[PDB]
């Protein structure tokens, strides 16, 4: 049985896995009201990728595919509909077992970033190269046109004229546009992949303590604004790097629980101990919310499997 | 502890030179240029050197503070920045790096978003704007602490609050844009000569050619289909540092299989200081299926002669 193992990473070398971003702080929130079931970043202990989980850190939050038409939408800006692809450009299937087109966003708000094209057609007064063009946009991810498990969604620019139909699109994330009441940021709330009024499916299972005195302990983000008040932040169950190593390494698991130890390198001391889900996320026994305040040398260590009865020191 | 490649396949694999999907194997025996490049690059026992760190999040990427408006002969609005490590400790300069980890390592029009989130609260104000970064200018001073960039919008950029850049692509490839992959930015600006610089490399045997992991690059317009040739992914990177294997010779011979037939495409040298090398006569893509990685065969010696492609 191939031993089971964690990359040694400490934060300051880890991304999170539901938004390109670097890992800022370990975080926990016992009172969080809402469920959580995010489904990038999602893997199970032995390998098997879930939900919308893939692989390429620059997948996450991440579409392609082809703008169709300018369209209405009662919403400022100028909006347009793109049908969506896989990422490799294979057509979406809609038919597969996923919620929606691996690396699609799985919370509720305006994700900011940049869409451009490079037509597919080329010039021959230019050298035979094809014309580009890219523009700030808006992805409104709680918005009846999000349908990307339909293969289809819509985003807004402040750009009104120069965006191409019929040209391969890209959307790259960078951030949210608000966090205002009336922009729905909510990272727990999932999209409704298939539109309003539908069961999302194929869903990565929720995740919860299920022992006393436990909550969830996440790998936070901070994500940019495009405007307005606000320091919102993005919470992953595992890192980029633990989901790729985790695929990499697809190691048996010996039990439903793994116990790791949170370690300093310099003093060799473990600063606090968790336990390592088979479903891929961790709990610690800790009793408030809030950043978990550690050097930055921290990491991970894989100590061992350990049973239903085991109890975590508190941290 | 034997040396490993992780299994990956192309579509499993980004740039280390620029946050993008690798696209195609690339070769382009004819290429005239000195390939130098700074970012993804690690040796096979695991040293990251030039510019490299470990985040997909910091290739071309800089984190600091805007310090003023300024002025410049490009169109635009311009925007001295101060920038830190990464991780937003101060950057010393006295580090045997290059630059602080992350710098672009090309000369072009780096185009992507300038962000802020102030210091100041009991919420803070942000701000986000399209940027562009001249890594060619004079201006373009990383090793001393600061650069400059330019937008489109004219006012809403904050003195002395946090800022981020964020890579997307490139402003242009026109003439006066001054796009070479493998021309470095003067670090520390004209008349300085750069320190600290990963190794060149190139292929030591004849008939070899090196091969790149190649993704194309976003434009913010204009016409053109640029590229950017890594050396070696950035899992690769991130895969070495991890493992640290002793390299016991000075040239690692891979193969690129098929995992369904089990057949070798072809086979490869990587080079100790983390570089391929092909038998290959002729520059485009290299055309393989879309299941196929390199898998680690054994160490030889610099002599040892490829089978062509
Ligand atoms: C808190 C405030 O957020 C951002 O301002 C937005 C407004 O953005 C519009 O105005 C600003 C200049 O005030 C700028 O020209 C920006 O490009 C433009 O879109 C606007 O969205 C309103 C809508 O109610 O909310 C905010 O005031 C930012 O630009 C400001 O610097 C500041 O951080
Ligand atoms: C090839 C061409 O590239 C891009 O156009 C720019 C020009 O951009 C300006 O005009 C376009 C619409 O023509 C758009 O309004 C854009 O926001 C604006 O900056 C301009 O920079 C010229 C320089 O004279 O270079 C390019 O032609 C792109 O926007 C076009 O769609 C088209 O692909």
């Amino acid at each position: 049985s191939k031993p089971f193992t964690l990359p040694i990473l400490t934060l300051g070398e880890l991304t999170n896995s539901r938004f390109p971003l670097p890992i800022d702080v370990l975080y926990t929130n016992p009172n969080e009201s809402a469920i959580v079931q995010c489904q990038n970043g999602r893997c199970t202990l032995d390998g098997e990728l879930q939900g919308t989980t893939q692989l390429l850190p620059t997948g996450i939050c991440a579409f392609r595919g082809k703008v169709t038409q300018q369209v209405q939408d009662e919403h400022r800006g100028t909006h347009w509909n793109m049908t969506v692809t896989n990422l490799n450009g294979t057509p979406f299937d809609p038919t597969e077992d996923v919620p929606a087109p691996l690396g699609t966003p799985d919370f509720s708000g305006q994700i900011y970033g940049v869409i451009s094209q490079r037509n597919t057609n080329t010039v021959p007064g230019e050298g035979n190269l094809p014309a580009n063009r890219a523009h700030e946009a808006v992805i409104a991810t709680y918005s009846p046109k999000f349908t990307p498990k339909l293969g289809n969604i819509q985003f807004s620019t402040w750009e009104t004229q120069d965006v191409s139909s019929g040209q391969p699109t890209k959307f790259t994330p960078v951030g949210l546009a608000s966090v205002d009441a009336n922009s729905h940021f909510d990272q727990w709330t999932l999209p409704s992949y298939s539109g309003a009024l539908t069961l999302n499916m194929n869903l990565a299972p929720s995740v919860a303590p299920v022992f006393p005195g436990e909550c969830l302990l996440f790998f936070r983000s901070f994500i940019p604004l495009k405007g307005g008040y606000g320091n919102p932040a993005i919470d992953c169950l595992m890192p980029q790097e633990w989901v790729q190593h985790l695929y990499q390494e697809s190691a048996p698991s010996l039990s439903d629980v793994a116990l790791v130890r949170y370690v300093n390198p310099e003093t060799g001391r473990t600063l606090f101990e968790a336990k390592l889900h088979r479903n891929g996320f961790l709990t610690v026994a800790r009793n408030s919310a809030g950043p978990v305040v550690a050097p930055t040398n921290g990491y991970f260590r894989f100590d061992s499997w350990v049973n239903q009865f085991y109890t975590l020191a508190p941290m």
